[PDB]
């Protein structure tokens, strides 16, 4: 175990679509892999430092896998496409880094492409992002003549012979560039002066400081979220990627340099878990992969203590033992088996049958802390799915079971009378990618209906009703007779059944049958056909025919009673109420407030984050369809939002008629 905590670097590459996120990653692994695919975490070496490239989801609108991966990584490279400029959503990726207090460096990719303006990037970081950038390098040559890069801090430059990254020469700075470099070098020192008194008192005195001095201060400013170093080049034309690697080991934080992850005890106490390898074990799980030839892989981040291969861990979320079989590190083109993962590092475990993405793993004798929050988010959006021709069906109902493992947060059901296949999840985007991950990945071709909000039904007042089923059906006679007392149950409390049968008035056998009929009618309410919730059912009386009584009779009899009940109890539709934090440029505040209220929303409060304003608001899910458009239409593309389920609500009286 050649593990040093200080010389460890956990990175994530964040970028707007088309910036060079994948290309840069590809090149990064290549240059590091020259001594003697994807996958959640990938490891490599540069200048005696371990770099763990935490794989961006990506696609930034799934704000569950983002918050999770932001806690896993420590520093980020934010990649900009310097061709088009800085487009709308490029802001969104920046706001995320701000949200999770993660130190960052910028990388202006595509200095080779026509339209490559370095400065358009720098200025838009100052203005829109509010990033206070510090210029670390300057280009040599324009677009297609882009052939060198100057490092202004050390005052040296690099010419590139080809575009394959196989000829790199350290040259003295061209005369045509020496003045501009000197300007920006002086500028750089000035920035360092804000973070070192020693640098300050030298910068006043006229004396040029040492590299160790500047590097240390410019690094201090980065980890403290005050400045953002900017680097450039062409990832495609293999220019400046090695210098980007150097920047990673220089200015980006090690696990020692950041604020300690906060977890919760089983009592609700808030603890700061310290990154000590000798202390108790606490580790997060964040990706469950299916691997062709090892089995299930579950990717972990270790925060304190040591995860040792071939041992046991305690799963605070599920409350059970788990056997850690083997441990692995993922490299560019091979797998490495390891004996232990210590505090601050990352890899993937083998085995771990019962663990799901988002769970915590402690060291058996260790404090029973939880890293994430407890509750399970509800299924709120329904989508109908119809398989083409038999062959796709049998491998669709197979495709879903063979996928309800890495993501158990989606539910599958069958619609009461249409007999289709209904899939439900956490929102639109959650489901719209599951559909795609079936036609391409699992190769199932079928038709998909337009997303629809999952409503619920319930009574407002207590009633007392009876259901009978006396008919001559299929040669024989049928008799079932039940008398129930139903009342409303506090919100979120669900179902409750009570038996209060006195004198074998309804014989022992037929009691399960009555329950089964109740449930089935509780699937399809008498307002819109959505499931009935939050009620207490009480079976107190009834009757039976000595010979005509049957399970089927008391099933239908129980069904007829509960439909009659939910009808008489002054029913009411329930809609999900979402919780929305909306990040917006300070200026366009009024025009977003004066829109959430038009969505029947209620404002909770606005507090600044960075140079922008985040708004917290309660809005119904039904008034959230295609918000990503309306938002970017009223913020010139600069706005962005997140969404979480909070509770269920009794719908306003005007909305009810519109739904019935
Ligand atoms: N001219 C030029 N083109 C580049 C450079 N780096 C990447 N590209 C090109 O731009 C495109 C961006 O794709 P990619 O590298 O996957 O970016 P990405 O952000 O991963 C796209 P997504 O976010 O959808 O996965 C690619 O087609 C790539 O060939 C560069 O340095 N210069
Ligand atoms: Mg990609």
């Amino acid at each position: 175990v050649e593990y040093d905590l200080k010389r460890l670097r956990n990175i994530g590459i964040a970028a707007h679509i088309d910036a060079g996120k994948t290309t840069t990653t590809e090149r990064i692994l290549y240059y590091t892999g020259r001594i003697h695919i994807t996958a959640a975490v990938t490891t490599c070496f540069w200048k005696d430092h371990r770099i763990n490239i935490i794989d961006a989801p990506g696609h930034v609108d799934f704000t569950i896998e983002v918050e999770r991966s932001m806690r896993v990584l420590d520093g980020a490279i934010v990649v900009f496409d310097s061709s088009q400029g800085v487009e709308p959503q490029s802001e969104t990726v920046w706001r995320q880094a701000e949200k999770y207090k993660v130190p960052r460096i910028a990388f202006a990719n595509k200095m080779d492409k026509t339209g490559a303006d370095l400065w358009l990037v720098i200025r838009t970081m100052q203005e829109r992002l509010g990033a206070r950038p510090v210029v670390m390098q300057l280009p040599i040559g324009r677009e297609d003549t882009f052939s060198g890069i100057i490092d202004v801090l050390r005052m040296k430059a690099y010419t590139y012979g080809n575009d394959l990254g196989t000829d790199i020469r350290e040259i003295p700075i061209p005369e045509e560039y020496l003045d501009q470099a000197r300007e920006y070098h002086e500028k750089l020192v000035e920035v360092a002066a804000d973070f070192d008194e020693n640098i300050m008192l030298k910068y006043l005195e006229g004396e040029e400081p040492t590299e160790e001095e500047l590097v240390a201060a410019i690094r201090k400013g980065t980890i403290d979220l005050k400045i953002t170093p900017v680097f450039l080049g062409s990832a495609l034309k293999n220019k400046g990627v090695q210098l980007l690697l150097d920047a990673v080991v220089d200015y980006l934080p090690s696990p020692l340099d950041i604020p300690p992850i906060k977890g919760t005890t089983p009592e609700g106490e808030v603890v700061e878990i310290h990154p000590d390898p000798n202390g108790p074990l606490a580790a997060l799980a964040f990706k469950i992969m299916a691997d062709p030839y090892v089995g299930r892989l579950t990717f972990i981040r270790v925060y304190s203590g040591t995860l040792t291969s071939g041992s046991y861990v305690y799963n605070t979320t599920k409350g059970r033992k788990e056997r850690v079989a083997r441990l692995l590190r993922m490299h560019a083109n091979h797998r490495e088996e390891v004996e232990e993962l210590k505090a601050g590092d990352l890899g993937a475990v083998v085995g771990l049958k019962e663990t799901i993405t988002g769970d915590t793993l402690v060291g058996e004798d260790a404090p029973r802390v939880i890293l994430e929050s407890i509750e399970v988010p509800e299924p709120v959006i329904d989508v109908a799915i119809e398989p083409k021709t038999k062959a796709d069906q049998e491998k669709l109902s197979q495709a879903l079971a063979r996928l309800a493992e890495e993501d158990p947060t989606f539910r599958v059901s069958t619609h009461p009378e249409t007999g289709q296949t209904i899939i439900s999840g956490m929102g639109e985007l959650h489901l719209e990618i599951i559909v795609d991950r079936l036609k391409r990945e699992f190769k199932v071709d079928a038709n998909v209906g337009k997303p629809q909000v999952a409503y619920r039904e319930t009574i407002t007042k207590p009633v007392d009703v009876e259901g009978k089923f006396i008919r001559q059906t299929g040669g024989r006679g049928q008799y079932g007779h039940v008398k129930i007392k139903v009342e409303p149950l506090p919100r979120g409390s669900g179902f409750e059944f009570v038996n209060a049968i006195v004198g074998g008035v309804i014989p022992k056998e037929y009691i399960p049958a009555v329950q089964k009929g109740i449930e089935e009618a509780m699937q399809s309410g008498p307002l819109i056909g959505f499931p009935v919730v939050d009620i207490k059912v009480t079976l107190y009386d009834g009757s039976y025919h000595e010979v005509d009584s049957s399970e089927m009779a008391f099933k239908i009899a129980g069904s007829m009673a509960i439909k009659e009940a939910v009808q008489k109890g002054d029913p009411v539709i329930l809609e999900p109420i979402m919780r929305v934090e909306v990040t917006t440029p300070e200026e366009y505040m009024g025009d977003v407030i004066g829109d959430l209220n038009a969505r029947r929303g209620q404002i909770l409060g606005m507090e600044p984050r960075g140079n922008a304003q985040v708004i917290r608001a309660f809005v119904p899910l039904a008034e959230m369809f295609g918000y990503a458009t309306d938002l970017r239409s009223k913020t010139q593309g600069r706005g962005s939002f997140v969404m979480f389920f909070d509770h269920y609500q009794e719908v306003p009286k005007q909305v009810q008629e519109k739904l019935i």
